[PDB]
């Protein structure tokens, strides 16, 4: 079990200058011939030449056209090809090889594989070595000349990186295409695609050089009608990079390709971006609303990599957050600008503070630049991506837009065409910082701790107001809990975007202000503050921290109603809910523990309920924001605040709070559900795939949230509304009708109706599976067995498996059944999946990430299943390493 250490980075003793590939796809095998034009680097010390090569069948290998002989001159152990140094030339030489691989049976979806009838590659991070021999690491930059051949009837469309420079016929019904890609690239950005693909295309003219760029979007023929939105999103992405960052695409063509079988969302292979079909394809008749934001963000994300990852690439994999954190940040800026809805930023914060905060307080906790790894497939985490994105966003908060753009351009201009490290980016930001502060003594050395220190900081506040002096003080403290990565945690550079709200009229009392907290504690004083303010803290969620605002619920209500910042309003609401949840949770827990025959629960604050009503009834307030305020915080957010969390007690706590609020507001909810119908379900543009209205989609979100609240409440005759909702043309609506009908005897009638609506579109059927999996059904285990027998079967498609099982694992009452039967079920699925796709097997482990935060009985139950999976003799490297880390072995 080889551990790679960040501090051990050393350049290779070799250079690979040119790659010339011939990939010949046949019925039962694929033959890969490769010539590498190589050289000896200045770091060489006479070592053996060792290539990565995993699962390759060697036909021959040669150096300078002399066939090498196994045993005497090289050894191969299915992982490394070692050429003994006595046979390695001392000057420029050619290494060639012919190997056989088998994409048809490559169900792990790394390297070269078959997805339905498409041959497709996935090489990030270390998958190129499953295609041919290489020094498979991103600092080995080379030129590529790639020829693909295949049966012409089965595979008429051939694609790789670069320019297609030849197309030719081959005897026996075959054909070939040659692709030359002269710019240097790392091998993880290599890609090849072969299939019977159909496309949409357009021409984009760049903003400054006025270059014509051909844009192509590809899918299997059945789904070509679902490509239109992706093409629009690509045009939008190109314009945003031009408009915000001044960056234009440099190549003549950009291809996007959807495949059905994909481990993640999409991949930024140079000029040949490859997508999970669920993140590229949509139509209004066959997709839920969520698909439209997903395609926009994933198309944008892969496009933004062309600069932040492709043109400026990574020195080594420890720098992953340099391209992923920065590209997620660029993707989020883009998405916020395109949607023009406050819920876009709120949705990102919601994900961070539930999923990523849980990870950062789990045994898996790591900084955004870890110190070591064993599995590279396990290295791709919400910490590296989403905390990384918040760390890259804090630079923008600190610098402001003008100086951020200046620093970002310094980064691009200095590193374009080269590998880079996190320090290179911090250095570029620091030059901007010196400019903004007007002294070359300023530095961002402390900022680097955001890359090395794991765990979530806690920031807490105390206040003081002197009415006679008109002087206001904010006392701030920061603290990070020690963990396995640092025994002593250092103070970070924390930017705190702040406003001060006048509680009498709701107005801003100071200009835009970002406090720079760089010590364990500091006191920030404001003069000429005419009345005691309510502070608006961490506007926009300006640092990835636990905020302890120390405000009363009365103060939080005033911010919720009258503050200018969407996040602080949403967070104030969140904090009111959390105070209520923790109180009622403890009251329910004590009654359970003490076996009480009677007890009292503290009711929900009536003025809070009044404020929710006030906002809901405001016709000028945002429908998406409204949907957030009527929803309790996510379970995975709540769990960060409770030790030994009893999931039944939490389910009872949530049920009480929702019933308390609904008992007061259900008539408001119903009136709104009806009044929103006309605008929410407007069909004017239903047959225009280019017309996407994020505000309208947010009104549907609000309607479907309200319908869920009313159905759980058994609001009088709400089943009539449910049935009518099932007839809506919009899948978001008619799939909602299935889930909310769970509380009625019509559930299985709607189950069958929506199945019939879904079964003939692959992606819609997966959305149907998720809806079933998520259904609040007491017979959910029996239902899951029915899905297994009738729909899922032995599919190896990750989208199918994830759709059936992951939503169910969020069922607080049923997945965490005290028998442990839910833990048993998902562990059986993980073990079964691990036989053919270890990466996806580790994704299915997600519900176990909180195991040591549950009550002691459920801890034991989860740990038992995890130890059972660890005892499987055939466990993958991925799954073993993951579960060993997660269980603190
Ligand atoms: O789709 C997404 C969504 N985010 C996300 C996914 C997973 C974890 C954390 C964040 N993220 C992609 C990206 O960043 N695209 O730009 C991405 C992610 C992973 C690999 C990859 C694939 C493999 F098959 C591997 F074996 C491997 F090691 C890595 C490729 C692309
Ligand atoms: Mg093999
Ligand atoms: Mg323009
Ligand atoms: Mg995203
Ligand atoms: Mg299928
Ligand atoms: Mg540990
Ligand atoms: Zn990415």
């Amino acid at each position: 079990p080889k551990i790679h250490y960040r501090k051990d980075y050393k350049p290779s003793g070799f250079i690979i200058n040119q790659v010339t590939l011939n990939i010949n796809i046949h019925d039962q095998e694929t033959i890969v011939r490769s010539v590498l034009d190589m050289d000896i680097s200045k770091h060489n010390v006479g070592e053996d030449l060792v290539f990565d090569g995993v699962g390759l069948k060697i036909n021959e290998i040669s150096i300078n056209n002399k066939k090498l002989v196994e045993g005497e001159e090289y050894t191969y152990d299915n992982e490394f090809l070692t050429i003994f140094s006595k046979f390695v030339p001392k000057s420029k030489f050619a290494f060639s090889s012919e190997v056989i691989i088998h994409p048809e049976t490559n169900y792990a979806l790394t390297g070269l594989y078959k997805s339905k009838n498409i041959i497709v590659s996935q090489c990030e991070a270390t998958g190129f070595r499953r295609i041919t021999f290489f020094i498979d690491r991103p600092d080995m930059m080379a030129k590529y000349d790639v020829t693909v051949t295949a049966d012409k009837e089965k595979y008429p469309v051939l694609l790789s990186n670069g320019d297609k420079v030849n197309e030719f016929e081959i005897p026996g019904g075959r054909h070939g295409a040659r692709f030359n890609d002269p710019p240097l690239k790392p091998c993880y950005l290599f890609a090849v695609v072969a299939g019977d693909l159909k496309h949409l295309s357009a021409t984009y003219i760049t903003k400054y050089t006025k270059k014509k760029v051909e844009l192509y979007v590809f899918s299997e023929e059945k789904y070509v009608s679902k490509l239109q939105w992706a093409l629009e999103c690509l045009k939008k992405s190109m314009a945003f990079d031009e408009d915000y960052f001044g960056l234009e695409y440099d190549l003549s063509r950009l291809n996007l390709v959807a495949v059905s079988d994909f481990n993640v969302g999409a991949m930024e292979n140079k000029g040949l971006n490859i997508f999970n079909a669920n993140s590229l394809l949509a139509s209004k008749k066959n997709s839920i609303d969520f698909s439209y934001a997903r395609i926009l963000t994933v198309v944008g994300h892969e496009y933004f990599h062309q600069y932040t990852g492709n043109r400026v690439t990574l020195r080594d994999w420890f720098q992953l957050t340099l391209k992923e954190g920065l590209t997620v940040h660029r993707e989020n800026l883009f998405s916020e600008e395109m949607t023009k809805t406050v819920t876009t930023r709120l949705s990102h914060v919601d994900l961070l503070r539930s999923v990523q905060f849980l990870e950062d307080s789990s045994p898996l906790s790591h900084p955004i630049r870890p110190e070591s790894y064993v599995s590279m497939e396990n290295f791709y985490t919400t910490t590296v991506y989403d905390k990384g994105s918040e760390v890259m966003r804090m630079y923008l908060t600190i610098l402001g837009e003008e100086y951020y753009k200046k620093g970002f351009d310094i980064y691009i201009k200095k590193n374009d065409g080269n590998t880079a490290t996190c320090e290179d980016f911090n250095y570029a930001m620091e030059q901007a910082y010196k400019m903004k502060k007007a002294d070359n003594s300023a530095n961002l050395n402390q900022y680097l701790l955001w890359f090395s220190q794991s765990g979530t900081p806690h920031v807490s506040f105390k206040y003081n107001y002197d009415a006679e002096k008109k002087q206001y003080s904010i006392h701030v403290n920061q603290y990070t809990k020690p963990d396995e990565n640092q025994k002593e945690k250092k103070p970070l550079f924390i930017p705190i975007s702040v406003g001060l709200i006048n509680p009498e009229n709701g107005k801003e009392m100071i200009s835009q202000t970002t406090l720079e907290l760089t010590k364990e504690s500091d006191t920030f004083v404001f003069n000429n503050i005419a009345v005691k303010p309510i502070p608006s803290l961490f506007r926009g969620f300006s640092a990835p921290v636990y905020i302890e605002d120390q405000l009363t619920d009365e103060e939080r209500i005033l911010l919720l109603k009258y503050d200018s910042d969407a996040f602080v309003r949403y967070n104030s609401c969140t904090n009111i809910y959390m105070k209520q949840i923790l109180m009622n949770y403890n009251e329910f827990l004590k009654a359970k523990n003490e076996k009480l025959e009677s007890f009292q629960l503290t009711p929900v604050n009536a003025q809070f309920i009044d404020a929710i009503k006030y906002l809901l009834e405001d016709p000028h307030a945002d429908a998406g924001f409204k949907s957030y305020i009527v929803s309790l915080p996510q379970d995975r957010y709540i769990i960060n605040f409770v030790s030994n969390l009893d999931t039944d007690v939490l389910a009872d706590t949530k049920e009480y709070i929702y019933k308390q609020i609904g008992d007061k507001l259900n008539d408001v909810y119903y009136k709104m559900f009806k009044s929103l119908e006309a605008k929410a379900d407007d069909l004017t543009y239903f047959n225009d795939e280019s017309h996407v209205d994020f505000d309208q989609m947010n009104m549907r979100t609000l309607r479907n949230t309200l319908l869920s609240l009313l159905s759980k409440a058994q609001y009088p005759n709400i089943l009539n509304e449910i049935i009518e909702h099932s007839k809506s043309p919009y899948p978001s609506n008619w799939l909602t009708s299935l889930s909310v009908s769970a509380y009625f005897d019509k559930y299985f009638e709607l189950y069958d109706k929506t199945y019939k609506l879904s079964k003939d579109d692959e992606l819609l059927l997966q959305e149907w599976l998720k809806t079933v999996s998520r259904s609040d059904r007491k017979d959910i285990y029996e239902i899951l067995k029915k899905l297994e027998n009738e729909v899922l079967k032995d599919s190896k498609n990750p989208n199918d498996i994830r759709a059936v099982y992951l939503p169910f694992t969020n069922n607080l009452r049923r997945f965490h059944d005290i028998s442990g039967k839910g833990y048993k079920l998902i562990a059986e699925v993980i073990t079964k999946t691990d036989k053919f796709n270890p990466m996806v097997a580790t994704q299915l482990c997600e519900p176990f990430k909180l195991w040591n935060k549950l009550d002691t009985k459920r801890q034991e139950l989860m740990l038992n299943e995890m130890n059972t999976m660890l005892q499987e003799p055939q466990i993958s490297n991925n799954l073993k390493e993951y579960l060993l880390r997660l269980t603190n072995k």
